């Protein structure tokens, strides 16, 4: 299934709903503002993105879950911190 999450400081879309492997997440922002990186665990629990880590940053980045946890954050100064990050549990 394709899913849109509403990409900001109070990240939408994703709360309270169920997700499996295989899913598309659709990240929506404006172009420049914020960006998508897919993190790990220790990575997502200190909003910092490990080596490598790789980076979305269209406004509308198509990402695919795998089965899992997915974790993402947003790594301008401040917005991780201020709670532009989520785990997904793909089943
Ligand atoms: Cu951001």
């Amino acid at each position: 299934a394709v899913y849109n999450i509403g990409w900001s400081f109070n990240v939408n879309g994703a709360r309270g709903k169920s997700f499996r492997a295989g899913d598309v997440l659709v990240f929506k922002y404006i172009k420049g503002q914020h960006n998508v990186v897919a993190v790990n665990g220790r990575g997502y629990a200190s909003c910092s993105a490990p080596r490598g880590a790789r980076t979305y940053s269209s406004g509308q980045d198509r990402i695919k879950l795998t089965r899992g946890q997915n974790y993402f954050i947003c790594s301008f100064p401040g917005h991780c911190g201020g709670g532009m990050k989520i785990a997904i549990n793909a089943k």
